[PDB]
Order: structure tokens, then C-alpha cells, then sequence
């Protein structure tokens, strides 16, 4: 979970990391974060608009558990 913890959370601080399209490709690492307990869809159809985004609340806590190392 160490990886996809920065996934989502990384595009919120710093732009295109791991969610703008990186979503469509590496889906079980978002997939990962409804265990976590926050994350919000956009279209999940393509990989352009259908991605998934982080909420602003997914940064603080989920980022701590030791997001990359």
C-alpha cells in the first residue's frame, strides 16, 4: 500500500503523478484505497476523464501511513 498511498494524493500537491492517467493502468492500487475509505470518480470509462481523483481529506491521513518512503 506504501506506493499507491502517494497515487492518488501525489496530483492534489503535484500535478499528473499517478492519477491523471496513471489510474486506468494501475486501477488495484486506487482500488486499494476504498479500504482506506476515501476516493471519488470521474468517468473510470477511458483514461482521460474516466479516472479516479482523491478527495482533499485522502491527503492527510492516508499519505502519513508512509506513502512511498
Amino acid at each position: 500500500m506504501s506506493d499507491y498511498l502517494k497515487v492518488l494524493q501525489a496530483i492534489k500537491s503535484c500535478p499528473k503523478t499517478f492519477q491523471s492517467n496513471y489510474v486506468r493502468n494501475n486501477a488495484s492500487l486506487v482500488a486499494e484505497a476504498a479500504s482506506r475509505g476515501h476516493i471519488s470518480c470521474a468517468t473510470t470509462s477511458g483514461r482521460n476523464g474516466g479516472a479516479w481523483e482523491i478527495t482533499a481529506s485522502g491527503t492527510r491521513f492516508l499519505k502519513r501511513m508512509g506513502g512511498c518512503v
